[PDB]
């Protein structure tokens, strides 16, 4: 019952999920003057291990990519979370045009596209469903999209997007590294919030990294080939499945540096 078209998008969402409109709602914009300089936060690690991979999805909201989380080899920890958080999925949001498609905003800024690694506190909680209801239960690493140079890493992904074009396809998409898609640094804004599709369950630790990686335009326009609807379905282009900055309501924003 819902999506991102012009009946069922994100400003009518509250009408069938009334925590869309709660006091931890995601994404925001990140007012970077301010955010708070938290220097007693530990450092942020990203531990990702080569062939944890296992497919790739259209599921008519985005293309995500699933993760083995049976063990604790592809986790992030430190930053803000207290222990570490297996990675289940990584998937996208981006736009139709090329300067709007990024959920979070700095300081009004939109990016063409945004990156979501998506984890869960497996330690505490028995399967992901269960921590997406918990506050403490997910830890999502956002990182922007721009468009400049193609992105080599990025290929294997991008080649990967034909095959699910459609709605409710999947290929195997085996030893593809989510390390390959994040920048040099791991500088970062942190912010409890909330899933940003239904169930929009306030259960994430959101982690937005300061600095975003490139793709090309080439690169940009296979994600905008892929399609919202399905094989026997007028084609409709998956563009602009993203959710807009929601009300802060006196929540702080920590960063890992100094703006
Ligand atoms: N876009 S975001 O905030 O990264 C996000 C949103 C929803 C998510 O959960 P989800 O994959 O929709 C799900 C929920 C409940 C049970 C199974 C799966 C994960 C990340
Ligand atoms: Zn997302």
């Amino acid at each position: 019952g819902w999506g991102y078209g012009q009946d069922d998008g994100p400003s009518h969402w509250h009408k069938l999920y009334p925590i869309a409109q709660g006091d931890r709602q995601s994404p925001i914009n990140i007012i970077s003057s301010q955010a708070v300089y938290s220097p007693s936060l530990q450092p942020l690690e990203l531990s990702y291990e080569a062939c944890m991979s296992l497919s790739i999805t259209n599921n008519g909201h985005s293309v995500q990519v699933d993760f083995n989380d049976s063990d604790d080899r592809t986790v992030v920890t430190g930053g803000p979370l207290e222990g570490p958080y297996r990675l289940k999925q990584f998937h996208f949001h981006w736009g139709k045009k090329h300067d709007v498609g990024s959920e979070h905003t700095v300081d009004g800024k939109s990016f063409p596209s945004e990156l979501h690694l998506v984890h869960w506190n497996a330690k505490k909680y028995s399967t992901f469903g269960e921590a997406a209801s918990a506050p403490d239960g997910l830890a999502v690493v956002g990182v922007f999209l721009e468009t400049g140079d193609e992105h080599p890493s990025m290929n294997r992904l991008t080649d990967a997007l034909y095959m699910v074009r459609f709605k409710g396809t999947k290929a195997q998409f085996s030893c593809f590294n989510p390390k390959s898609l994040l920048p040099a640094s791991r500088h970062y804004w942190t912010y409890p919030g909330s899933l940003t599709t239904p169930p929009l369950s306030e259960s994430v630790t959101w982690i937005v990294l300061r600095e975003p990686i490139s793709i090309s335009e080439r690169q940009m326009g296979k994600f905008r080939s892929l399609l919202f609807t399905s094989e026997d379905d007028e084609r409709i282009h998956m563009v602009n499945n993203f959710r807009p900055p929601q009300p802060l309501k006196g929540r702080v924003v920590k960063a890992s540096f100094r703006a």
